[PDB]
C-alpha cells in the first residue's frame, strides 16, 4: 500500500504548501518544485537529514514547512512498527 502513503503525503503537502505559500506571499513553485515534492513523498521520513539532500531544501524552508512535514511523518510513523531487529 506504498502508493497510499505516497498519495496521502503529496495530497497533504499540496494543501500545506498552498496555504503557507499563499499567506507567505509567494507561489507553490516559488517554495517547492515538482521534483522536490516528488522526492519528499517518495522518501517519507521525518529525518530532515535525508531531505536536506533533496534539491530545493533549506534550513529556513524546512523550518517553516519542513516542520509540519516532520510532525506528520513522526505521527504516522509511531503507528507503524516494522521488525528492524
Amino acid at each position: 500500500q506504498r502508493e497510499e502513503m505516497v498519495k496521502k503525503c503529496l495530497g497533504e503537502l499540496t494543501e500545506v504548501c498552498k496555504s503557507l505559500g499563499k499567506v507567505f506571499g509567494v507561489h507553490y513553485f516559488n517554495i517547492f518544485n515538482t521534483v522536490t515534492l516528488k522526492k519528499l513523498a517518495e522518501s517519507l521520513s521525518s529525518d530532515p537529514e535525508v531531505l536536506l539532500q533533496i534539491d530545493g531544501v533549506t534550513e529556513d524552508k524546512l523550518e517553516k514547512y519542513g516542520a509540519e512535514v516532520i510532525s506528520v511523518l513522526q505521527k504516522y510513523s509511531e503507528w507503524t512498527s516494522p521488525a528492524e531487529d
